[PDB]
């Protein structure tokens, strides 16, 4: 250790936006709504008219038709983590620094944050600055379920002690 993680599921954390996004699959790329770039005709290369986007309450997934990033297998997304569940956000930063931040989920809710609608999960930072910041928003909380891992949201917003996280996540 101590990056908990294996080297390719860290790389598929990606800078993205004002923030991050997470590779779920070779053609599936997940983000959180507010960091997407705006005003562009392309995302990584590819058109928009050759891409999938949804987006809805803070959650953001893109579906290329070309495969982006082959090297990977598809990944399970699931909508949130089973409440109580220890999860880690997969943080890196400008620097390059690995950050695997450990996290006690809590509730899937609709909150409202800066005038935004979030569809998300509160969660709390574990005991153990420790936490996140705001150019960390799009890294994806993880957990692992039998030998694969498993992503569940995207960072969405903390409170201002950072004690207390938000993930966006998918509405099924």
């Amino acid at each position: 250790d101590d990056d908990k993680a294996p080297p390719t599921l860290w790389s598929r954390v990606t800078k993205f936006g004002s923030g991050w996004g997470f590779w779920v699959s070779p053609t599936v790329f997940i983000t959180t709504t507010h960091v997407v770039p705006t005003g562009v005709k392309e995302f990584f290369g590819e058109p928009l008219s050759s891409i999938a986007i949804h987006q809805a309450g803070e959650f953001t997934q893109f579906r290329f038709s070309k495969k982006m990033r082959p090297d990977l297998t598809g990944m399970v997304l699931e909508e949130g983590c089973p409440e109580g569940t220890v999860c880690s956000v997969l943080i890196k930063r400008d620097s390059g620094e690995l950050l695997p931040l450990a996290v006690r989920m809590g509730a899937i809710a609709s909150m409202r944050i800066q005038g935004r609608l979030v569809h998300g999960q509160s969660g709390m930072l574990l005991t153990g600055d420790l936490g996140t910041i705001p150019g960390d928003c799009g890294a994806p909380y993880v957990h692992k379920r039998g030998n694969d891992w498993v992503v569940c949201g995207v960072h969405a917003a903390a409170t201002k002690s950072g004690n207390t996280v938000v993930c966006a996540v998918q509405a099924g």
